[PDB]
């Protein structure tokens, strides 16, 4: 017992394996539960300081396989775990879901052969994923691993014999390893008469039986543990399309622990806890030469945050456990249940402050969140203290996170106007190779923006299964050389595909001061996805295939130019030259005014390419109402879906509508949401009647 | 008309929009039915040279939209399209296909507006894509465009004033553009009212009408063709999906057409003609500086078909039509219609003659598709001359491509054992910038050979709907700095994802002299999909979590060793630190060997993580009969599956397989195959008798 005379019993001493994990750098497996009801806690006293809690808010229920391998709740001393992977079933009473909330996390048992992957951690993690999956609830994972189990027969290396090519020299060599009788009843006697693969020959008199193979006795050495990491690959991927999937990097994860980092997509990563394949000593080793320095030199975060593997850094455990509850805030309660309605302080019912100037650089998170200044508080479009940004560390260009929108939780993504700069590294393994400083130009797509976009879309649409706001404001995408041959037309690609998979509600907004052109507009345009797609457009925005300077520079050329003197100037109207040279620059920003006309919202609303034009001061009160009729009427889809079984999206909408009063005008958002609220116990007697069916 | 004098009629001059595509260096859109009737003819004359071939083996038939916007077909001159966009439906006799096999050819008119998307073309290429998804056709895109069409309300051009500061002095400024009385009434008189947004004021006596907005007359100017380009490319992403999608590039490809390029996935680009977004001229004017030389720079194929974005090149338009010819012979006529059997002179019941050695560097084409010496020629594991290559000009670490199998049409991925180089070429945007020289290691996954082999996958699964052999041989992925940098994890990821969406039989066999350790393993195993995946390895394979000098590193280390020593060496059971420093490098061999004794197919076999273990002169003979027979199994999951509407896979086959005679063997290949084709007749009144439903 190490330290006497303590107040309370020595945790650390009582289970030492505790003590063996918080030496490894991390909190102990059996511990984590306790850190989530810390997070929970606060979570409560950051909405209502005033709350009193009880210790019901919070239930940890360790599951664990019964006789037949079917998952059950135990309530048992830690450390009794006979597998390195642990699970806890948590029922948590949030803001969100004041009833109670339902989740699982697994994590790996550093302390359990340095928390390796064998066959029944990997069967164990497998069957977690699936009760998750099959119940819809999010699954956590908490790595800190070893990667998979490697091992040898054991019980070979004592008995094994080798043929020498003469006895009397060893270093000229040996033909084959074998056993003797000897060796070979070894093996039969503890029943291990399996662990090799013999072929019996006699040699000057001595029967040897050369080994073939070695099987071994240990289950969990090599290819098995290979086989098993596949098969929690595959889950991880499947479950990434089906539930909330999170993972929080606590110490080391190595190799098929790094996969599931990825597979899983969301990801935190603790500041100091790398995420690497094959480490850096045996890298070295492989290389020939002292190549690189450590594991964190690999798969740091100063590599995986900025990589975009990692959506977000941690100081400590319980930070990564704050982060996961924080971001699981935004998450329904389980699958294809209504996103969580969390109403705060800032209602719905006011204009938004923040309204960027073109005159002035200002951060698009300001018209997001709002900003702080001497004059007191510029709220944004979304409410005071929702903007939870994520993938912060990797292509500043976008800007995403989750917010609220009086109450609503969406998937945002907005565009960093100011010229970003990545540093990426020098490559150890070439001494030829120095660090270079890569500038991006604002409000343009890069390979590694365009990617973040799609990967934000996805990570939005599946297991979050939120609607999403895109505060479009993009010039185009970099059509250069170098970015050309980095595959740009991919990665703006990824974007139009992660577009077509959404399943909830759309917004497109090119807000004020906001431009959207070629490409980029293409790319995010609503017939991608006419479902759930929405475009709108600031009265201050601008769009065309072009930009004024473009579109003259191909449909308002010289010829063009000097007509319009010829019929502007009275002056124009050997010696024309002259004029020709004075009015140029003046009749250059003419026709760059005669463009610019064209490129307003009063052409994209009278070409229908926009559902309508807005005043960026009134879009939180329009974007409230329009997300919130929109959320009853795919409600409403999704009920008769099920009833008629077979009909378009315009059969059914037009259906559900022929429902609403004759008073009721279709085109008010506030008074639909208002009705359907109002009658949705109404609405589900229509809907059962509808169960006419043959 | 030039040239006079000419034996049969001057077609250029016939039709004049003939010439103006030659002169823009491309086929005028109406002569490439004859370019694929001509390639249809050579696929004839390589396949059977003694075929006589008529007329009817091939019939292009142009499609239209009729007075409802429905599609029909027409028989018309050339050049009389009212629209930039051209269709056609080719109905012909091919080697696999004798009766006959349909698909749409969808072609830009180079000669029509400069080949400019505007929303006719749109809506029509639109209408095309959903009239060969209907019908599961491919859809065969020829790209020679401008990309969006782009325009100006060019009846304002001479009506429209200026409101300077100081007519006497134009340079001083400018307040807004107006209209006259005389304007608005030039405007009232054409019906062009809804050209233009006006607001009225009077200055100084004079009525004007300040233009707000221009909107214009003529369709398709500005953002009304982005919206067009938004619903082409999401139908595009939409139909990759669902029927073959090839794409190939004869005349600059701008913008959407660029997107096009990409979403269609498959693109072959002829030598010489652009795959661009913004041009270079636009760039160097955006840059203030001439840093691009020509719009090959930035999208020519030294820059697409090392991208992968082009999948192959073409030498001219003829050999783009062959390749798509060539490509499609390996694809079924229409959307879940079986793969095309085509047996050839190269017989599925022979020895595999090439077979790799450890002591020589081979070229893992050969071990494909085999190759010639001296003595002859050595055939390898798929049909002689069935090889197309594919993505062959980008991550030349793996080789893509397409095969037979005694006529059973598959993809096949193999690995480049050979050390392979890239030149990343100088950014001509960055002065401080040289191109540099990338090696990679061979059997070594990388970004973009993990990147190509996801690609891969997916691009046999969608469209193709084709059975897949990964020649599985990877030492792991790069954990380098660098390659971690370059998100390895993300891509090696993605090869997962492909797999989980697998819909036709897997095959992973990992070859002779072939090795597979540690997250290569994780990454390609059965358990991914069980459905669809099966894993061989050959007798001369290796797999381990490391290799042999790994597994001594970390479980065979000095202890093990030296007591290894004492109980080997006579002489070793102060003077024994000489005998160990003598003993050591063959006590190091000694453990390698150890190690490489568990690495064995047999402890793969023994351990249940691969179906069989093989010997690669007679995997033609199994791989042909196992496939057979699993093409055949899986035909009869589907028919079950319409059937029953509700159970799992496992309860479908184990009840196909109980409708087999008490005496077949289930394991025989050969037998079941066999037995299925005797029987498909009797097994279809066996799943009609099965319509006793309720
Ligand atoms: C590295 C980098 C930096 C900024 C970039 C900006 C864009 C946006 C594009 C630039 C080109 N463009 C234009 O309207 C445009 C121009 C836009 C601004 C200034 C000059 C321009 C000259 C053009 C000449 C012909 C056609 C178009 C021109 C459409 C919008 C596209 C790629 C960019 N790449
Ligand atoms: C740039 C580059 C080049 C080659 C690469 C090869 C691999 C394959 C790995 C290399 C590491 N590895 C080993 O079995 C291995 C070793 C493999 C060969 C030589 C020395 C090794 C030392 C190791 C020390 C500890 C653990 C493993 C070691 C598993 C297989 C992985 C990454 C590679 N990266």
């Amino acid at each position: 017992l190490r330290p006497i005379a303590t107040p309370y019993p020595v945790k650390e001493w009582l289970q030492p394996k505790r003590y063996k994990a918080h030496l490894m750098g991390t909190t102990y497996v059996y511990d984590f539960p306790e850190l989530f009801r810390q997070a929970s806690s606060s979570q409560w006293k950051n909405f209502s300081a005033d709350v009193k809690l009880t210790d019901d808010f919070f239930i940890s229920n360790e599951l664990i396989e019964d006789e037949n391998g079917e998952l059950t709740e135990v309530e048992r001393e830690p450390g009794a775990n006979a597998i390195g992977m642990v699970a806890f079933k948590i029922t948590v009473k949030t803001p969100e879901y004041p009833r109670g909330r339902q989740f699982v996390v697994v994590a790996n048992d550093i302390t359990f052969k340095i928390g390796s992957f064998g066959p029944q951690e990997d069967e164990f993690f497998n069957k977690v994923t699936e009760y998750a999956r099959k119940r819809g609830i999010p699954r956590i994972y908490l790595a800190a691993n070893s990667g998979a189990r490697i091992g040898m027969a054991e019980e070979i290396v004592p008995l094994f014999q080798v043929a020498w090519n003469d006895a009397a020299n060893p270093d000229k060599g040996f033909q084959y390893l074998y056993l003797t009788s000897e060796g070979m009843e070894t093996l039969k006697k503890f029943d291990k008469e399996n662990s090799v693969l013999t072929e019996r020959t006699v040699i000057n008199g001595e029967e040897r039986f050369v080994i073939k193979t070695i099987i071994g006795s240990e289950d969990g050495l090599g290819v098995e543990c290979l086989r098993g990491s596949g098969l929690i690959a595959g889950a991880t991927s499947r479950a990434y399309h089906d539930i909330f999937t999170i993972t929080l990097v606590t110490c080391r994860s190595v190799g098929i622990g790094a996969y599931l980092v990825r597979l899983g997509q969301r990801a935190i990563q603790v500041e100091g806890q790398p995420i690497i394949l094959t480490g850096a000593s045996a890298l070295n080793k492989v290389l020939g030469r002292e190549v690189y320095t450590s594991n964190l030199q690999l798969g740091g975060t100063q590599i995986m945050y900025n990589n975009g593997v990692s959506h977000l850094t941690a100081v400590d455990d319980l930070a990564g456990v704050e982060k996961i509850v924080e971001w699981m805030s935004y998450v329904p309660a389980k699958r294809n249940m209504p996103v969580p309605i969390l109403e705060t302080k800032d209602t719905w019912d006011r204009p938004v402050d923040f309204t960027p100037t073109n005159d002035e650089t200002y951060d698009v998170r300001w018209m997001i969140e709002g900003r702080e200044t001497e004059s007191g508080f510029e709220y944004g479009l979304f409410d005071k203290g929702s903007f939870f940004e994520t993938l912060s560390g990797w292509a500043k260009g976008v800007v995403v996170g989750r917010a609220r929108l009086g109450g609503i939780p969406l998937g945002v993504i907005g565009v960093e106007t100011r010229t970003v700069e990545n540093l990426i590294p020098a490559d150890p393994a070439n001494p030829n190779s120095a660090e270079t400083l890569i500038q991006q130009a604002g409000q343009v797509w890069f390979p590694n923006s365009a990617f973040k976009t799609a990967q934000a879309i996805n990570d939005f649409n599946n297991g979050e299964q939120l609607p999403m706001m895109i505060l479009a404001n993009w010039r185009g995408f970099s059509g250069g050389q170098r970015d050309m041959f980095n595959e740009v037309l991919k990665y703006g690609s990824f974007i139009v595909d992660a577009l077509v998979d959404y399943k909830q509600p759309i917004i497109i907004y090119i807000p004020p001061t906001g431009e959207l052109r070629g490409g980029s507009w293409v790319v995010v345009d609503p017939t991608i996805n006419a479902d759930q797609m929405e475009m709108y457009a600031d009265v201050n925005a601008r769009a065309g295939v072009l930009e004024p300077e473009g579109t003259v520079e191909i449909k308002f050329r010289r010829e063009k130019l000097l007509d319009t003197m010829n019929r502007l100037d009275d002056k124009y109207r050997k010696q024309l030259a002259d004029r020709e040279r004075e009015l140029l620059p003046i009749y250059g920003q003419i026709s760059l005014q005669f463009a610019d006309l064209h490129d307003r919202s009063s052409r994209m609303v009278a070409k229908g390419v926009i559902s309508k034009e807005l005043e960026w001061t009134e879009a939180r009160r329009f974007f409230f109402w329009r997300l919130r009729r929109r959320l009853n009427e795919e409600y409403l889809i999704k009920r008769l879906s099920h009833q008629v079984g077979e009909a378009s999206r315009l059969e059914k909408i037009a259906r559900i509508r022929s429902w609403y009063p004759a008073s009721v005008d279709h085109e008010d958002d506030r008074q639909v949401a208002t009705w359907i609220e109002e009658n949705y116990k109404t609405l589900d007697d229509k809907l059962k009647g509808l169960k006419l069916e043959s």
